[PDB]
């Protein structure tokens, strides 16, 4: 699943990120490649038991291709930026101005079995502000594709 959306641009991204990571520009990330990338970005208080958390995830080393698919794997439902703003502009159909809470509430739990009651809470509490506003479908996808902060 993790390979058939997944464009080159995305793997690029990754590509590029990786070789973030990769201190030692071997072509495996280990113990020693996460702790200076966390030093470099400011963080000096990690503990072995962190780094060893995020390495026991993968059962092999972890090779561009192990890390490519384990963090596909987790993203198995997950598009691109423009992708999912393509889904609202067809909700928006009229354009511009982004929709309404109770419009999609109600077309989030209707249509199929659910996207249940707690899901949707959870939804009004991490998207927002934006989504009481605007439900600021732009932000909304910005969120999801670039952090939770920004």
């Amino acid at each position: 699943n993790v390979f058939s959306m997944f464009d080159q641009t995305q793997i690029q991204d990754f590509k590029e990120a990786f070789t973030v990571i990769d201190q030692n520009r071997d072509g495996i990330i280990d113990k020693d490649d996460l702790r200076e990338t966390f030093a470099a970005m400011g963080r000096l208080n990690v503990k072995n038991e962190e780094l060893d958390a995020m390495i026991k995830e993968a059962s092999g080393p972890i090779n561009f291709t192990v890390f490519l698919t384990m963090f596909g794997e987790k993203l198995k439902g997950a598009d691109p930026e423009d992708v999912i703003m393509g889904a609202f502009k067809v909700l928006d159909p009229d354009g511009k101005g982004s929709i309404k809470k109770s419009f999609l509430e109600e077309l989030l739990t209707t249509q199929c079995d659910r996207f249940t009651p707690e899901e949707i809470k959870n939804m009004w509490a991490a998207f927002p502000p934006d989504v009481a506003g605007n439900v600021d479908y732009k932000n909304i996808c910005y969120v999801i594709t670039h952090g939770e902060d920004k």
